[PDB]
């Protein structure tokens, strides 16, 4: 065990795969909104592990839930029942007001599950001829790194080199109701999968009334509306789900990341009986999906969000953050956009700087954030952050931006 | 919170998806080789969560590793480095003697990652024209429930209804070297993915010399040999990897399940530099893949396997188990097969009994096991089980089988 930061990089370089190019910073401790590196330096976290730690790192109540259950039982597999799962299922379903939930582990798996449902329902309920069922996605979407996920990606870095692509995936522009209308003319379309705000694409927010339109068009052409809320859901945008901003009820909602508070890989797929029960016994699952340990963390993690009114906090602090960022000069920061605490800025890439360089200097001033395309820096702190703390971070941003 | 077993079933029936039909038994506690239900009844576990708990449930050293790290840091995402990952990577790679490891969460994800590597290497190193690269699998294979996984399945229950399938997946019979030779005639084949013993299919063991043949044919036609050891690896069959029985070195090995000891979803993809480095930064990953918490559990979990010589235990006890099971009457138990502590029996389905009924009666006599096709019951206890305990379980098996 080499203790120094450079030794952590070079050890991961030798023995680990080069499938990431992370911001050079070796972290050793995390608590609430703060991260510490192995030389003891302290950083505000403005990524929140793409929203996985809405509750802040190692939130005590979520930690205790984990610590309590590990001493009892962690995995039976779903060959048997465990005592915890059904309790979790009763909570999550009643919370979001859907008949049933299907538990999975990672975010991609929730997506894969939704496509399987979309398709199954397409064949069995809609009466589409077998293996002609289609799913529409939006350009800029991101929902994982499986062969299926990357088959619906408009990002060359994701799909280039990764071999024949899954058929039945059509792609239309995001934030475009005429495009959706055009596409849903084909009776073989089963679902449209879309994010209320596109995270990985650079916090792209659609025009007011987009989600209402999507809901209305889906209903009109008998097509399932799948809301991927893995990153925008669970309080970050300032509501339980980002779709709540327009009072829209998707057929299928996907949850992940914050569902655990960073303590365990837990994802969920929420839908009603007419859709969910198209999948009979033996036809879908996952070894760790619904395990006792994950479910306990999830209950705790959801309790934190509700009882600390983190949505309401996120909404109000979001406004402050954006208003301050808009005071930066238009020549340097060309855009500020977001809902709640899922915001971003676009920096003008020039001969004296880019987003990477900025993020390096932010790190040197005690703030951690990562660029997502080369001009776009994302500002997503944990939702347990308070007004003064946020105003310290903003000063760190201003300082760093104005120093170039 | 209803405390009774029937209430656990009916609550999961109402609020949870119907994608499993588990053996009616509601478990609340697990430790070593034992599981306890909510009415306080005690059961030997002869499934080991399909090999996830090789180390027994809640093994103290693995528990402590989890308990220690949760208080420190659990998830930064791979936008940054953490202090733990590279330590894990140095251990796992040196243990199995491969240059690099790519960390993922669930078993399916390791599979998906291997195909992506197989393909990428096919295009970039082998020079296959883009999107003609093929992967061969074996009939009866099982490696997850993604659209890709089920696209290579010969099981109707897995693929029927799940919409157009991934191209470039050819399927040949298992345990058939002439079939493999035939298939690898096509220069566009990139990899052959196969299990040393097929778990989900009903513990199907190939003839001695199959894996040597597979290794020799793969090498001859410049095709990657991908060994899925998610279930057979990590001591269960009586070796570090089941492939070790024939001293064969696959190009890519997949690990999972026992890599954590049931305490966390951790999978790994192990290969050398010429294959691994075909994937550049930004082109593959996973939110929870390589997280500090999972890596700490994994180190601990691998330490238990080595320092408690569980392979050596598994091998010896395996022999006893099989020898005893073969003494059962041929009229009832038509086959016994396995390596180490991954065994199974086939029951003759008749009007007086089947595998399901048997497993119900085993439950009533304090043993837990599930059938995998309707005639096949799997016997896979945790590897920390000792000779007397195993001989108590055997008496439970004999008793139950002879009572019909
Ligand atoms: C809306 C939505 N839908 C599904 C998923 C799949 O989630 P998962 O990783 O658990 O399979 C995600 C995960 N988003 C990630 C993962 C990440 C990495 O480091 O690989 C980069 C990144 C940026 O957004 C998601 O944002
Ligand atoms: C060799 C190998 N390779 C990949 C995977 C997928 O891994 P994972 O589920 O972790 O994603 C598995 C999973 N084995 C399981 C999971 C299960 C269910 O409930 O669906 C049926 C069962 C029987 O063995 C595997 O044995």
């Amino acid at each position: 065990g080499p203790p120094t930061s450079d030794d952590i990089f070079e050890r991961e370089y030798k023995y680990g795969a080069h499938n990431y190019h992370p911001l050079p910073v070796a972290l050793e401790r995390g608590k609430g909104i703060y991260l510490w590196d192995v030389e003891g330096r302290k950083y505000f976290d403005f990524l929140s592990s793409y929203s996985a730690v809405n509750q802040g790192h190692c939130h005590p109540k979520i930690v205790n839930a984990l610590k309590s259950q590990v001493d009892k039982l962690t995995l039976t597999s779903r060959a048997f029942y465990n005592n915890v799962l059904g309790e979790y299922e009763e909570y999550i379903t009643k919370l979001f007001n859907y008949h049933k939930v299907l538990p999975m582990n990672t975010g991609v798996e929730a997506g894969e599950t939704a496509c399987k449902l979309a398709r199954k329902w397409g064949y069995t309920v809609k009466g589409i001829q077998k293996y002609k069922a289609k799913i529409v996605f939006a350009a800029g979407n991101f929902w994982g790194r499986t062969l299926s996920a990357i088959s619906s990606s408009t990002d060359p870095t994701s799909y280039d080199g990764f071999g024949p692509f899954m058929p039945g995936f059509d792609i239309i522009p995001y934030n475009d109701l005429p495009a959706l209308e055009r596409a849903l003319q084909d009776p073989n379309v089963a679902a449209f999968m879309v994010e209320p705000i596109q995270g990985e694409a650079g916090v792209v927010v659609p025009d007011p009334g987009y989600l209402m339109g999507v809901r209305e068009l889906c209903t009109r052409h008998q097509v399932l509306f799948i809301a991927d809320e893995i990153q925008t859901g669970l309080a970050r945008t300032g509501r339980w789900l980002a779709v709540d901003y327009e009072n829209v009820r998707p057929d299928i909602v996907l949850l992940g990341k914050a569902l655990s508070g960073g303590l365990y890989p837990v994802s969920a797929v929420l839908c009603d009986d007419d859709i969910m029960l198209t999948i009979k016994p033996g036809e879908h699952g996952s070894t760790y999906g619904g395990n006792p340990l994950g479910c306990r963390v999830a209950i705790a993690a959801l309790e934190v969000l509700e009882e600390e009114n983190l949505a309401e906090n996120a909404d109000k602090l979001g406004i402050i953050l954006r208003n301050e960022l808009m005071k930066l000069p238009s020549d340097v920061v060309t855009a500020v956009r977001g809902k709640g605490l899922l915001n971003a800025i676009v920096i003008k890439e020039t001969k004296d700087w880019d987003a990477w360089k900025v993020c390096l200097r932010l790190r040197d001033n005690g703030l951690l954030a990562k660029p997502t395309h080369g001009d776009i820096i994302r500002f997503a702190p944990p939702l347990v952050i308070k007004e003064d703390e946020l105003r310290e971070s903003i000063e760190i941003i201003n300082k760093t931006i104005l120093s170039f």
